[PDB]
């Protein structure tokens, strides 16, 4: 199983490169380590499991955070209410579409490769649709807002060499652009 151990750090080169697009069929490597990616979501949200391993709470894992440098993606957002859940491995997802609006998350993000607690609004897209491969290759079309559309768009700036904290207003981090939506 994958571990905080496995987890590269901010300052890793492999972080701030862009990723490489997959060919299809994936290899039984490449499969092993996307339903590996899943599995830690799983682990490290499980009580127990994180506490005996060490583990970081994740919703998100991009494979360029355990220094492969290849297009996949694994989310796992559990029920939290509504009775929508996301659990999705993508292969290649690309953001074909957006809302103009942008939403934001008020306590700021986090990020399993970045130690440090860090405080400043990221401001994203409310609504997006991704088009993507599932791991047998199939098609995927998603479209997710709120929660969910922050959190893939945050595994997808990994695969192009984007953190966080980029988007981090240096001057006024805590203020929210106008008519963008708290989540
Ligand atoms: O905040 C988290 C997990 S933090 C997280 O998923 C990171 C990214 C993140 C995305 C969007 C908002 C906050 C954090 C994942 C990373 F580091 F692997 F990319 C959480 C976990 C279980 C229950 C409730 C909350
Ligand atoms: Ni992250
Ligand atoms: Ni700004």
């Amino acid at each position: 199983m994958l571990t905080m151990k496995d987890i590269i750090r901010d300052g890793h080169p492999t972080l701030r490169q862009k990723a490489a697009e997959l060919e299809l069929p994936l290899t039984k490597e490449e499969k092993e380590t996307l339903i590996a990616m899943r599995e830690f979501l799983v682990n490290s949200q499980d009580e127990e499991i994180a506490k005996r391993y060490g583990l970081r709470s994740g919703v998100g894992l991009a494979a360029p955070q355990i220094n492969i440098s290849k297009r996949m993606i694994a989310v796992l957002i559990p029920d939290d209410g509504s009775g929508k859940s996301y659990d999705y491995m993508l292969v290649n997802p690309k953001i074909v579409s957006h809302s103009v609006q942008e939403a934001y998350l008020p306590t700021g993000e986090g990020c399993l490769s970045v130690d440090d607690n860090v405080a400043g609004l990221v401001h994203r897209h409310n609504r997006i649709t991704i088009k993507a491969k599932d791991i047998e290759g199939n098609d995927i079309q998603l479209r997710l807002k709120g929660y969910p559309a922050i959190v893939f768009q945050h595994e997808i700036d990994h695969l192009n060499g984007v953190m966080f904290y980029d988007h981090i207003d240096k001057n006024h981090p805590l203020q929210p652009h106008t008519d963008a939506v708290e989540v």
